[PDB]
């Protein structure tokens, strides 16, 4: 009962990439059972950025992840006190992400703080010349270990020709407070650009997440 059928959230970004320091504000919404959301987000600082968005749009919610009864919802579970991740991103070309992020629930409302720091994007790169059109639909293979929750994607941006730009991302999610963890399972996932203006200083995405069976 603690996790409604509708939930909102407020997420608040402080980041860099390739040394441009920027801090994002947003606001969402969901239905955290049936595994979708979306989110309205604001360039509060450094804007407009000199990069492509698409980078950031994975770091803005697990809570909201469509879960068969037979799969503990782990990060469902760690509530209300909530949880954390952390995450690499490595992309084809050298670029690395590293993510932090803290996830709380306060008045009925969830709160996210996220940390980015993204280095050596190559000048002439898709990310730094915004070359890139959001990411295909993936799957993030999940799996225990070290009492801890573990996700892994291989990742692919799409490129305005008909190529892609690729992605290794490792994440680790614990709960503040141990509650079980699931098995070994697969999360379908498909997130969508749905408005921005022109500067990308203010952005709407979508995202659908399904967990199923690794089998």
């Amino acid at each position: 009962a603690i996790i409604k059928e509708f939930m909102r959230f407020k997420v608040h970004m402080e980041g860099s990439v390739n040394g441009h320091e920027f801090e994002i504000e947003g606001e969402g919404e969901g239905h955290p059972y049936e595994g979708t959301q979306t989110a309205k987000l604001k360039v509060t600082k450094g804007g407009p950025l000199p990069f492509a968005w698409d980078i950031l749009s994975p770091q803005f919610s697990k809570a909201y992840v469509k879960h068969p009864a037979d799969i503990p919802d782990y990060l469902k579970l760690s509530f209300p006190e909530g949880f954390t991740w952390e995450r690499v991103m490595n992309f084809e070309d050298g670029g690395v992400v590293t993510v932090t992020q803290d996830s709380s629930l306060q008045d009925g409302e969830f709160i996210y703080k996220v940390k980015l720091l993204g280095t050596n994007f190559p000048s002439d790169g898709p990310v730094m010349q915004k070359k890139t059109n959001g990411w295909e639909a993936s799957t993030e293979r999940m799996y225990p270990e070290d009492g801890a929750l573990k996700g892994e994607i291989n990742q692919r941006l799409k490129l305005k020709d008909g190529g892609h730009y690729d992605a290794e991302v490792k994440t680790t999610y614990k709960a503040k407070k141990p509650v079980q963890l699931p098995g070994a399972y697969n999360v379908d996932i498909k997130l969508d650009i749905t408005s921005h203006n022109e500067d990308y200083t203010i952005v709407e995405q979508y995202e659908r997440a399904e967990g199923r069976h690794s089998t």
